[PDB]
């Protein structure tokens, strides 16, 4: 799969995405990579802040399907017209596909103001699809109508803002991106992509909560989301044992909970006096585990937009439960297996590390009760 290698691009911050061709004649758009959403929504108006846009009118593939749909989040929010067009990938399969499309024709705090994609690619499952299950999401598309495998695996490598790349394999596996084995839990249900967090360790040290609270309500993998996002509780036990692990130089309370950042002397970045952080993932075989580990490195993002000089905090408290977003996914190779129900995780060949420590996927471990620590 080397023409796939290299495929997405990005910027800190603004998210990895890949190039997309929609419509007859093939109109080339940027589309943001998402394991954590389900729709195939691009920008179908002129918004002062995209560099392009899906026009429906040049296209004579394009069918409507006389539908809205309105989704709203957290903060942001968008609005738009259901159709079906011929879709493709440059840098993927030579394929071309009738896929379910979501053309945006207004939205509040969704595309990023200077951002290089106008769309996202939702590569979840139909459950949380938007209206509803019935409409079929990108990825099922294109394995009902070809010869790819239901499977594809997402290297995210990572960095006046930093131009960061990666690689999207669609249909398999690329060995060279990852050094080490794969390892693999169970996605739990088809919906998002979600896993069972057993155990957490910060700094070789286990935190001893009750596992039910690591997934409360959920644990999920999101490329579509920047930080290690973790429920309330888990935080607060995380950051209290991360400010003991990390006695060196004392920090004030809103760097923690990413209210303020934190700066040191240019080209003076202190990684060894943070600690690493692990999660213990469920296993294929029951009563098995193993755990990934990050470092500083992944959490300690540098940010380029002051006016290595400053830094933020990217691990933060949710109440939608954990999200293993790019923190997670930067340090290592990721293969949505979706044929068989997992998600494997390998350490990647482009992490950044320093010379002492490195990101790890080791295993097996024995942990019990592990299908006690979902939520239900
Ligand atoms: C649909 C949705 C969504 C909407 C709009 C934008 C973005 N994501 C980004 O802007 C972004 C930024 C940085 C990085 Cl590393 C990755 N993604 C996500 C909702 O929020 C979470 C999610 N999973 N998907
Ligand atoms: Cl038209």
């Amino acid at each position: 799969f080397v023409e796939m290698v290299d495929n997405l691009r990005g910027k800190s911050g603004q998210g990895y995405y890949v190039e997309m061709t929609v419509g007859s004649p093939p109109q080339t758009l940027n589309i943001l990579v998402d394991t954590g959403s389900s729709n195939f929504a691009v920008g179908a108006a002129p918004h002062p802040f995209l560099h392009r846009y899906y026009q429906r009118q040049l296209s004579s593939t394009y069918r409507d399907l006389r539908k809205g749909v309105y989704v709203p989040y957290t903060q942001g929010k968008w609005e738009g017209e259901l159709g079906t067009d011929l879709v493709s990938i440059p840098h993927g399969p030579n394929v071309t596909v009738r896929a379910n499309i979501a053309a945006i024709t207004e939205s509040d705090k969704f595309f990023i103001n200077g951002s290089n994609w106008e769309g996202i690619l939702g590569l979840a499952y139909a459950e949380i699809a938007r209206p509803d299950d019935s409409l079929e999401p990108f990825f099922d598309s294109l394995v009902k109508q070809t010869h790819v495998p239901n499977l594809f695996s997402l290297q995210l490598c990572g960095a006046v803002l930093a131009s960061v790349g990666g690689s999207m394999i669609i249909g398999g596996i690329d060995h060279s991106l990852y050094t080490g084995s794969l390892w693999y839990t169970p996605i739990r249900r088809e919906w998002y992509y979600e896993v069972i967090i057993v155990r957490v360790e910060i700094n070789g040290q286990d935190l001893k909560m009750d596992c039910k609270e690591y997934n409360y309500d959920k644990s999920i993998v999101d490329s579509g989301t920047t930080n290690l996002r973790l429920p309330k509780k888990v935080f607060e036990a995380a950051v209290k044992s991360i400010k003991a692990a990390s006695s060196t130089e004392k920090f004030p309370d809103g760097f923690w909970l990413g209210e303020q950042l934190v700066c040191w002397q240019a080209g003076t970045t202190p990684w060894n006096i943070f600690p690493v952080i692990s999660l213990y993932l469920m296993g294929e075989v029951t009563n098995q585990s193993f755990r990934i580990t990050i470092l500083p490195q992944q959490y300690l993002r540098p940010v380029e937009d002051v006016a290595d000089d400053c830094y933020k905090f990217a691990i933060s408290q949710s109440s939608t439960g954990t999200v293993m977003g790019a923190v997670i996914m930067e340090g290592f190779y990721v293969v949505f297996d979706r044929a068989r129900k997992r998600i494997g995780f390998a350490v990647s060949a482009c992490h950044v590390h320093d010379e002492f420590r490195t990101a790890a996927v080791e295993g097996p471990f024995v942990t019990l009760d592990m299908e006690d620590c979902g939520y239900n």
